[PDB]
């Protein structure tokens, strides 16, 4: 498997430019590691860390399921699974067309690599912009330390407090700016592609 | 083993659509990562999660029996390793057949693939639609936030409560999508082999 | 390692048929990725999940000894692997068999083989046999949600309840039809092989 | 790496007979699966199922470690890294004889091997006869349901009850077991070597 | 791939000295290896090792989150994935230079290398030298044994206390010290090439 | 991969003693399995394990921490992985030296090898003998039942009760002895390659 490898290679990346040869897969497991490792210390025990102030049978759940109906780390990973679907088609469809033409040759070929390449580009491009929008709506740009929950079945307007805050809006931002940069150098291999052509005529 | 993949790959998918040898493939692994990353998180702690207000000694454990006879992360393990064992049985099959074929030749068995690749496709076609009858059957679209419950040795009627019903409702959701989508394109598979010819003679 | 593969699958299997080749190797991976993926969430806090009314103490512990003398997880964990030995005594008997005619070869020993693997299919059969024997005589085929206990150091005849007997039912019966299919098709194999004219003289 | 190990093998194991190239490797490795997977469910949780019927500070601590200086787990952990020692160094002189061999022949070499294959069976044979008494001396074949305890700082005599006490004893008797049958087997390929004849003269 | 590697690395490092060659990547894992297997037992529970003599609702909370905005686990993870970034940049760009001049040679390429080897090690020492001022500014080079807070909604000035201060000063120094190192021997790798002619003029 | 290998074995130790080559990583390997596998279970759970008769606030904190301001599974793990720096440099700088002498040859160099081998033994004497000191120093030979303490801010003296003590001075022991021969070993294959005439003169 040294000859083949070396061949696949070769033909996955003969027509893309150092942005989505290198960088792009390297942004790309810098979030999956640090997801994985650092993420279910800060967001592994939110239900343990909401404490409200009451003794009334139904009213902390109540409360904490208006304040959170979804965790971030449960978006997140759906977030990382969906931009590799793009990802693993283009591999497969690799894959096969150097077999189908080992046999033979061990034009219309090399251009159907190339609207493929183009293809799973522009769809997670609108992956990941749909992502932010969304993660700016549920959650936005810091956790308070507080919150007031008029909610049935609690009597009145009761306080619930939160734990750690601080650690938790570290972690928020930091995924926002390793996702937009991933964004960026997304639509920039685009146009060192020939978008700018395309788009005025 | 170099050439060796290299004619099993070409053996195994010669007969098939783009439709059965990339998108199915990678709509699986889908369901089996979601599972397996975010299931526990979800739906780890329900026995914790439902209390019910009374002291009687027996009535909880009661109650929760009769709205939980079986967890959705039990259904959802025995759903993904029945689906596999007609994947399995097909690549066996494969297998033997490209050794027998090596030796001498290094019709009657080409024609014997092509009826086995549509033998479990049926199959899978039939344990999927199944499937999802149970899961609207058991559990419905929604989970709620209480719970009436009248059985013995329960005096009366107890009320009992639920945490996390907004989450569990969008990974039930999400799940009953993505087997859809499975169901969908076995079915249209089957379709481009020239089902519609054999179904009316 | 690739030609070397391919004499020893078809040496190991060259005379097996289909359900000793296909069928057989499926239905015991099946139960043991079954047994642990999802064996111990259902009876893994069997000693928690067991509730009796009294204040003595060590009365708690003496009727749960007298209920369970052994927990299901682990008489299915001795019986999978104690499955497992014919079949790997028979994997090296046919590795060490390839090696020793290679050299030279690169009727006495084809004839070897034969009886060998008659011999691993008889241990099998006497081993499920038995296991299910002891299966249902140890648990049989539902788990009561009470249980009466008068033994000593307790006092009188007290009463203990058990949570999730509905959950415990169903993953015991799954097991029970698993295992009975692999004793079925391991007598089959054994006639397909000529063990009726061998029973008659 | 195809032609190398079809070398080793044969060199390794060209002078033992069945017993010692196929059964016992069964037999130790049957040992090493059944402790990982079920012994730390027997057997963790000592410590919080020892209860002793008292409020002075420090009886329980006394009384759990004369009942237990060393916990089985411990023990049986240290007997199969023990035996194994040997077998790690017989497998490394004889990969280090096979490439000092390569280079010329790609007598007082073939009895070089012979007499490093008697010194580890002698080895295993002493130690597991010595870890089978101080099995026996330290637990015995039975663990009790109470147990008595004078000591200080108790005042008096107190009484304490153990939880599990049948499932821990089978699991205790099925160890003895496995370590007897490799015993026994190690000590007959001596025989079949000719320790009859050595033994006389 | 025997040939291939054994071209990859006389190409990665025919330009570099012993110090970056056999030195700075043991540094590396040994800090890798320290973090995962050790750090967890010391810092994992912080939150539980924080009493407050008080008892109004929400002060400990606040306390915590004054002393502590970030734990020591997460700052170290983030500091060993950054400092890989360039590592895994210049290993992908060597990796296709091979690929692209096996074909024609199975200068202007030979001195392309030399310019990234260098910009990766700027890099480096500039990621690693802000790092440690973060950590003296942050953590300091001592964990205290107690705590003062005045903050909302803490009534006064409470008192808190810390377990284990001594096991966790040790650790913070010893990061320190392999942190310093490989930020010497970075800066030493430079030199030898040639910075100190650079520097001049 | 085969000729490779077969080649770097054979340079690596082709200058060294039984001792060295066979020995010793049979040692190493001991220890490091005895501590994964049954470290943790040993002293996982001290701090639970320190019991204090007293309820001044703060009081056990600054015991505990007087009594062990180090673990002995964090000493243990700095022990094996800095013992391992010397031999991780050696195999690599042998490395590079087989990979610079393919090309050409597919006195200086074999002397090149030798002066390493007695560096990396030189390292390793010095620290574990260091180490074998600081484990006598800290610990000892025997951990105690009791522990009396004065010290702020506790008024008077306390008594503080220990659990286990007699698995751990079994265990500390054991390690020792592992170590000791680790050292005398070491020292024995510097001997054996001619410490005695270089001492003399
Ligand atoms: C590209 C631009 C985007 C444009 C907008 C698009 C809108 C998208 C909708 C956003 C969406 C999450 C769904 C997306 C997650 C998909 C991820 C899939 C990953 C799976 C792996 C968040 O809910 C919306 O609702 C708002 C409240 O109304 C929230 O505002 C906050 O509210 C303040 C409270 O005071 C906060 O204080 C403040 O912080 C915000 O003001 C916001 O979270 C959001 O706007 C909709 O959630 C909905 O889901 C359902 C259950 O499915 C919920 O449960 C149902 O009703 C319950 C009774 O209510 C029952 O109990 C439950 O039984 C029933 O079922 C609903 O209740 C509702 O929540
Ligand atoms: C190269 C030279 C460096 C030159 C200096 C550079 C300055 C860098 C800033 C350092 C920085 C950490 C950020 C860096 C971490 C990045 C790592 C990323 C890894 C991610 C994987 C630490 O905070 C600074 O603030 C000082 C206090 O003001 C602290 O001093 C100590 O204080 C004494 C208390 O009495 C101690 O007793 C004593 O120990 C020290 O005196 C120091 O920690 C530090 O100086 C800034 O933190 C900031 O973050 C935000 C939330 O983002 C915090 O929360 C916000 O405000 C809260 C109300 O306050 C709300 O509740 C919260 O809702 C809101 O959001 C802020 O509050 C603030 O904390
Ligand atoms: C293609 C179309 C499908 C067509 C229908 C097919 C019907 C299939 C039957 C569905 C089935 C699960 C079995 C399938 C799981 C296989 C998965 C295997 C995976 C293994 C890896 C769910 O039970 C049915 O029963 C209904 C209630 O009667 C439930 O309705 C809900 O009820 C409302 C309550 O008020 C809810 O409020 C509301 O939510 C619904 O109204 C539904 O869950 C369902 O209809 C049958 O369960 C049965 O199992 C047995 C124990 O085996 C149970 O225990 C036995 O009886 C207990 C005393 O009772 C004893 O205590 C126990 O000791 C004894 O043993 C039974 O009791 C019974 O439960
Ligand atoms: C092919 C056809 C089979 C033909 C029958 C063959 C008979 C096989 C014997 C079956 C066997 C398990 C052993 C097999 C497990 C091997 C698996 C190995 C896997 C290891 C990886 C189950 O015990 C039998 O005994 C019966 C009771 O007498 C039980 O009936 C139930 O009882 C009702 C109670 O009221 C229930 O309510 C109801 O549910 C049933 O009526 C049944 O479980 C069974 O019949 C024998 O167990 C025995 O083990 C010993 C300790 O070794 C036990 O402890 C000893 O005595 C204690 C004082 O007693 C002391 O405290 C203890 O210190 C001492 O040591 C014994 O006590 C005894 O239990
Ligand atoms: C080759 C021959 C060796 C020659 C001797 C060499 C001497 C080496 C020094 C040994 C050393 C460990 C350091 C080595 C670990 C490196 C391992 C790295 C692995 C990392 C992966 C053990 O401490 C020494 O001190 C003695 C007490 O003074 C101890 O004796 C025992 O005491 C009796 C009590 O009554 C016992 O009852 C009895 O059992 C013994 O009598 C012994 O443990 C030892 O002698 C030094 O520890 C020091 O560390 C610092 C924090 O860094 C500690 O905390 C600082 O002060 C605190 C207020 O005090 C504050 O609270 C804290 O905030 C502050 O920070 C210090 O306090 C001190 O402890
Ligand atoms: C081939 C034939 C064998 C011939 C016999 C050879 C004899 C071998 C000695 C056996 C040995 C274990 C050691 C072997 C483990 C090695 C495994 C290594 C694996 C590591 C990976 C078991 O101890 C012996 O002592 C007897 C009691 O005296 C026990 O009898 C039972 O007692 C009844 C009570 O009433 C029971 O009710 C009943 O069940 C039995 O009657 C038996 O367990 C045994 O005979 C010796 O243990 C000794 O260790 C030391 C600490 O090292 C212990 O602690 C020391 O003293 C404490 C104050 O005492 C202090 O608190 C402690 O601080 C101090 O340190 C000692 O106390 C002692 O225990």
């Amino acid at each position: 498997c040294g000859r083949f490898l070396r061949r696949l290679l070769a033909e996955e990346s003969g027509r893309s430019t150092p942005v989505g040869r290198l960088l792009l897969p390297v942004l790309l497991g810098f979030r999956l590691v640090l997801l994985a490792a650092s993420g279910p210390g800060v967001y592994g025990d939110e239900q343990s860390e909401f404490v409200c102030h009451t003794q009334q049978p139904g009213c902390k759940a109540a409360c904490f399921d208006a304040f959170h109906p979804l965790s971030p780390l449960r978006f997140w990973v759906f977030q990382v699974i969906l931009v590799a679907v793009p990802s693993a088609l283009y591999m497969g469809f690799t894959l096969y067309h150097v077999i189908w033409h080992w046999e033979l040759s061990g034009g219309a070929g090399s251009l159907r690599l190339l609207w493929a390449y183009v293809a799973q580009l522009g769809a997670r491009l609108v992956l990941e912009g749909a992502a932010l929008g969304l993660q700016y709506h549920l959650y936005g740009f810091q956790m308070p330390s507080s919150f007031a929950c008029r909610r049935e079945p609690c009597l009145g307007s009761i306080t619930c407090n939160l734990s750690r805050p601080s650690e938790k809006t570290i972690f928020l931002k930091t995924m926002f700016g390793v996702s937009g940069f991933c964004l960026l150098f997304t639509f920039l291999e685009l146009v060192l592609l020939g978008l700018g052509r395309w788009w005025r005529t």
